[PDB]
């Protein structure tokens, strides 16, 4: 009726391009068809229902695209009511079936564990999203898996997630190397919480690939080249841009949500 897609995303400190790789896929399903794309931004974590209240009392788009899935949220129950179609980049846990795309964020992190413990690692520290969202559970499951099933010891980390400010997480990487008491290892769910992290390390006399391994996602290039000793795996963004169109513009023809559910793995570098 309008021709709109709305993609609406947290603003995050983001060193890898994903809002652009993002709209890059998006934008490839929507080329053919007479779909503008319109963006709406949230800075805060707390305002995360404004901007699907603004498109929905304003009902200024035909379909809305989601992240940061929470298992009860509370967009995806007021869309659903008000028969909004839409798709989640992530997935929710509240007896409710919708379109989705997603990475397997709990392989991802079983499969970080298992390189880490390949590669002689013992005492592993994870850096996880805020744990209100989905995507941290499935992390924190895989990550748990990988402990056990390898026989490791979990250091823990309760200071950091992967949204904390870079700088911090700078700050803390150092001085969590500056301790007699350390990881050996590290698996982040964020390559610019791990360049941060890096840095700190670095700043704190730590050589990288002798003194500690590092496991990492990317959703751009620009690690191995900064540092090609750690470990990546790739999250395919313009593929869930792609991924996310297209589903959306199924179900705005109605298609059933249950067809429209689909997971990418991890892809080793």
């Amino acid at each position: 009726k309008t021709n709109v897609i709305a993609l609406v995303l947290s603003v995050d400190e983001e060193l890898m391009g994903f809002t652009s790789q993002m709209v890059f896929g998006i934008t490839e399903v929507l080329s053919t068809t007479q779909y503008h794309l319109v963006v709406t931004p949230h800075i805060h974590a707390k305002d995360s229902m404004v901007p699907i209240r603004y498109i929905l009392e304003t009902g200024s788009a035909d379909g809305v695209i989601i992240s940061k899935i929470e298992p009860n949220d509370p967009r995806v129950r007021f869309m659903t009511e008000r028969n909004m179609p839409f798709v989640t980049h992530g997935r929710s846990d509240m007896g409710i079936e919708h379109a989705f795309h997603d990475f397997d964020n709990e392989a991802y992190a079983y499969e970080a564990v298992e390189r880490l413990a390949q590669c002689g690692r013992k005492r592993i520290a994870v850096i996880v999203p805020p744990s209100r969202f989905s995507f941290h559970d499935h992390a924190r499951k895989g990550f748990n898996r990988g402990i056990r099933d390898f026989g490791l010891t979990e250091f823990p980390i309760d200071a950091v997630t992967i949204e904390t400010p870079l700088e911090k997480i700078r700050d803390f990487g150092q001085r969590l190397m500056q301790s007699s008491d350390r990881p050996d290892g590290i698996v982040s769910i964020s390559g610019s919480s791990t360049i941060a992290l890096v840095a700190g390390f670095e700043a704190a006399g730590v050589k990288i690939g002798e003194d500690v391994d590092i496991v990492s996602k990317q959703s751009a290039e620009f690690l191995n080249w900064i540092k090609p000793q750690i470990h990546t795996v790739n999250e395919d963004i313009k593929l869930a841009g792609r991924e996310l169109a297209k589903a959306l513009l199924a179900r705005i023809n109605g298609e059933a949500a249950e067809t429209l559910q689909s997971i990418s793995g991890p892809v080793w570098s």
